[PDB]
């Protein structure tokens, strides 16, 4: 669904910098840290990640039409 895909695009793009700023962070604490950063981001920035994910979903669906 759209919230999950928007979050996944953002976190994959941001994971390296978040981890670099938190040396030694555990798997579990990184999951929690990322959740807090997302909640702190502005509504507009999160809508921007949703727009990027919707673009990628549309591209995938188009390419899958070509495949099938």
């Amino acid at each position: 669904k759209r919230p999950m895909s928007a979050y996944m695009l953002w976190l994959n793009a941001s994971r390296e910098k978040i981890k670099s700023d938190h040396p030694g962070i555990s798997i579990t604490d990184l999951s929690k840290k990322a959740g807090e950063i997302w909640k702190g981001m502005s509504k507009e920035k999160k809508e921007e990640w949703d727009r990027k994910a919707e673009d990628a979903r549309r591209d995938y669906e188009k390419a899958m039409k070509e495949y099938e």
